[PDB]
């Protein structure tokens, strides 16, 4: 009749992992039309719609589960203890002074990587030092840097379809920004080191003069942009030079990439291969090597998916620890405004840079000082070796391909020998329920922040992907959501019942390396929640709870393919992720260049 | 305007533009067999969404949760910023046993008279027994609890109190009542009182758990999914002061009801005029303390079923500030609108029951962080007190729209008693958004219930409910998670307005209800009734304090035209009980309870 539960008093030893794949059709083209068709009617869409949701198990788990635990709407964060060997900075300091900060985290700069060096050396990305570097020492100009960028964007047409970076870019006002920021290089007075630094702004975050569209071709019409984000006035009050809106999956309802309204953005590293949702263009942009970093969102690993499936650096803040007023996101409880760049360094600044705890949640989370690892220190590894690194063994290897299960396995040797760390094997309770109890978390306040505009009449300018996912959302109940929270608390007191045992979690980011991309859907979309879905298997826990994540590359697999390593630390700890990320970079460098990258510096 | 889409703002509207929007319930009144093919209309598939979605869209609820943007983030829990400090109140630990906290409540409280128990002029006017009287009596053995619990068990027995189809209590057993007057008579003898709720009887509400009677919640089944195995958070602290449980309240069925009618049990009567509605949900709490039989009792208040049968029935009901009182135990626990309020007859009892039944949980100590708790001065501490120095809130178009012209005069005798006798200043106020407020309350309330009982509904008891509670299930149940999103927004804005509001005054005073007890209907007592439109009516003025957690109580103030009772509402700051309960006490200082209800019974006599 019905299943009873309780979570405090579990037996972990008893816990069973419950690998329930996704189970949904896969549509594209004329039969896709039809089908969002039939959903989005009457009598008939909602006995599609209730039949896959007791398909896959979710309604037997909100309606048919009795739940002892009470509803936690917003990740709730005991009193942590302090992280060790990091630099504390003030969270209402200027971003031009937390830049010196981390300025002095870093390890020295030297000068032999970028101007002068042997001719016969590997592969690596600008870092965004090397750029700095170069301004200050008159070799190129931000000027010339710019030109050289809107060169390529003209030349190759990756601001017009079918296959874009940006969907909204203006080359008069890149060059209006580089001007000024270069006459600041020339009359010695540069503002930080991000003075220069090209960033390309995700299409969902506000960012003058351009409008918000979140990657429709209509919310421009209805919802208009005043000012700058709290994340783009940090990074445009450094010096930075905002490249753009990026392309993205439409509203972030997916997790590959698809948009059949400005096109699908393409791999740098296969072309007929996605790039990761939903933050796609900033991926491969940063992929690409046209700028050096980019602002990107993350409220189901829209930041991490995207990164490794392209061979970057994603950043995931702490839920509240980056302000994100002036997005499309803002007010919901998954959500962060996460940094995607090409190596740990230039990632870390650009956190530097854009964190700090908006005036509401201050009050409501009361987020602890932020803090810059020490990423350079002679003595011994004080922080590095003494970290215990929890892996679920049955969930470490339940991926669709043996490479990224061993690429990551030898991460963790590699850490094990040359640092010491102690691999310690954890269990995660109740798997499947955070997935149901994730997907009516981040689609309910999506779905109410654009219902006056669907009910308007703008439903049916949405592409067929979102309103197939909109249709599902609409199924869930107000009693739904009630239950979804009381289970986020379950899925909270066992994360921190682990991280007592351990300081991180590490888990390959996605289960999978990038996907082919059907030549059928690139017409008007495609329905696939079972390649969705399975994309997302590793980095809802860091959004239904808030805890920091960051996705780093490992290598790569037979067919050249990004692999991606997850490490998911206490909430608020930050710097213990970046560090451990920064030991990870370093056993194993991004090495192979990409098929469509662009050398700039030159 | 209203044309395609609304617009809204919150912390930048002028509150000289706002309008007062008034009363807009519009529903069917149906009873009997009419009631019936209703319901069963709402639950067939097709035809039963039309009829809820025509509701919505015809009440305007829709037009809030789907045709308005909102520029504000969800605030799903009440948020309370740091308060100042109230003056002239007596700090006490959360942390101490509520034996300690009622010795520190009885320092508060004046000085008692033995002249008002034993010894008395016998053409005096009327009063209900306070605790004080019965400790008094206990301890100078002019009778023991086990007199008193023989007396009250006797007229139960008598008079059919436990039994249909009026009854005072639902789950009422006579052996245990003694066996507890037992034990409770002995530490009087043998010389060693617990304390001074020592000997006294309160009535547990049926949804909370309270050994060893189960919880049906109004119910017939819910004992049969949902056993209790230990007292209640609530009830562990009365029973370790000496308190008698006197047994199970009658309830309206799982709180889905302001009015007190519940077709399995029966509906109880209220004790100023039998053929009149009780005020929900706490009918039975609320009868048994006004007719006499116990002092106190512990009600539900989530959209005021603590404050609306308390006015009816003119007796005090105190709403604690939410997170104030623990809730574990019980059927509204893990809620975002719901707390455990005393319903006393006077407020020198209810401060009592407050002082022994407080203490924040432990989850909700970390989350809401409250103040310590504080017990008012009760006493002319200093001569021209604080009572004085307080503002009195008052919206005067909401303050009047009332279904009765003598509940708004009878509150402003109260207000102008209040300024000549003790100085308080009446400032005029405006509380915007006023419809906002009650879509967003009904969603609040009515999805938790909902999600408690889903598993039990499904599983084939959906059909043992009463139509009265299936009414409300098939509207909730419309609710999406999109329409709950957007209540919480409304939340937020709601909290501004009121936070901006206190930053001028300290308390806001309104009517109770907008109207006296109204009649039961002769049909619906077959099987109960559908009338949104009057429990939508009662509930007008007692939302803020639900939606947002403020403290609010209600306190007579005289009687209309008929004899009815009149309830005055007070709603203050956050935490700051001991400024509401301190005002409340020279309210009934001005105007005390004189007039006899028509069932009554007096217990020592
Ligand atoms: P990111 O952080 C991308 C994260 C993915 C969010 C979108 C997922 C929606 C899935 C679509 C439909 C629902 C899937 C399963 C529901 C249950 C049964 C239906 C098959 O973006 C910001
Ligand atoms: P208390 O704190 C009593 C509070 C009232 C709870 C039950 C009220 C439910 C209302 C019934 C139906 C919904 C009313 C309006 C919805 C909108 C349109 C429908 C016509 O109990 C603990």
């Amino acid at each position: 009749y019905q299943v009873m539960k309780r979570a405090s008093e579990v037996d972990l030893s008893t816990v069973k992992y419950k690998a329930e794949t996704m189970k949904a059709p896969h549509l594209t083209g004329l039969s896709f039309k039809l089908f969002v068709n039939l959903l989005e009617a009457p009598l008939i869409g909602s006995l599609i719609v209730d039949y896959l949701k007791k398909d896959n198990g979710m309604t037997k788990i909100f309606r048919n589960t009795v739940i002892p635990e009470e509803p936690m709407f917003r990740p709730e964060f005991p009193s942590q203890e302090p992280e060790h060997d990091v630099v504390i900075v003030g969270e209402d300091e200027s971003p031009i002074d937390r830049l010196e900060t981390a300025l002095k985290c870093l390890p020295q700069y030297d000068p032999s990587r970028s101007l002068h060096a042997d001719p016969v050396s590997s592969f690596r990305y600008w870092k965004i030092r090397d750029y700095a570097y170069a301004y200050r020492s008159k070799l190129t100009t931000p000027l010339q840097v710019a030109k050289r960028i809107i060169s390529i964007i003209e030349e190759f047409g990756y601001d017009k379809p079918p296959t874009p970076f940006l969907i909204r870019f203006d080359a008069n006002e890149v060059i209006k920004q580089a001007e000024a920021s270069t006459r600041r290089f020339e009359q010695g007075n540069p503002i930080s080191v991000l003075d220069g630094i090209f960033v390309t702004i995700k299409d969902d975050i506000d960012c003058l003069p351009h409008p918000t569209n979140g990657g429709t071709t209509w919310l421009h019409e209805d919802r208009s942009v005043e000012k700058d984000s709290a994340v783009v006035s940090k990074l445009r009050s450094c010096g930075a030079i905002l490249l753009g809106k990026a392309n993205m999956h439409e509203l972030g309802m997916g997790t590959t990439g698809n948009n059949s309204n400005y096109g699908t953005t393409r791999n740098p590293h296969d072309p007929k291969r996605y790039t990761g949702g939903s933050s796609s263009g900033s991926a491969a942009i940063v992929a690409a090597g046209l700028c050096s970093a980019a602002l990107g969102t993350d409220g189901g690993g829209s930041v991490r998916i995207p990164s490794a499936l392209c061979g970057i650096t994603g950043l995931k803040t702490t839920y509240g620890r980056t302000d994100m007023t002036g997005s499309l996101c803002e007010g919901g409880t998954v959500e962060i405004i996460g940094p995607l760049a090409s190596s740990l360094e230039d990632a870390f600044l650009v956190y530097a840079a854009i964190l700090g705890s908006s005036s509401a949640d201050r009050y409501n989370l009361k987020p602890s000082p932020p803090c810059f690892p020490k990423l350079l220190s002679h003595n011994g590894s004080n922080a590095i070796g003494s970290l215990r690194l929890g892996k679920y063994t049955k969930w470490f290897n339940d991926v669709s391909s043996s490479d990224i299960s061993d690429k990551c396995e030898d991460i963790l040797k590699l850490l094990s020998n040359n640092h010491g760390c102690k691999v310690v094997e954890i269990v995660v309770p109740e798997l499947e329920e955070m997935r149901a109890a994730h997907v009516i978390s981040i689609g309910s306040p999506t779905l109410s922040s654009l219902t006056p505009y669907c009910e308007a009449g703008k439903n049916s300018k949405l592409s067929y992907d979102t309103r197939t996912s909109f249709a599902i959302f609409r199924s869930f109940s107000a009693s739904d959501y009630i239950a979804a929270q009381c289970l986020r608390r379950r899925l909270m007191e066992y994360h921190l019942n682990i991280f007592k045992d351990v300081d991180v979690i590490v888990t390959p980011t996605t289960g999978m390396t990038a996907p082919v991309i059907p030549p059928d859907a690139l017409k008007n979309g495609e329905t696939n929640i079972q390649v969705t879905t399975d994309l997302m298997r590793f980095v809802l826990a860091a959004n239904l709870l808030g805890f920091p994540a960051i996705s780093v590359p490992v290598g790569y697999d037979k067919e050249g393919l990004p692999i991606g390593l997850q490490i998911m630390g206490r909430p608020w700890a930050e710097a213990t992720v970046l560090g451990l990320a920064a030991a990870v970079e370093e056993l194993a460098p991004v090495t192979k260049k990409p098929a469509i990258f662009y050398d700039i510096l030159n």
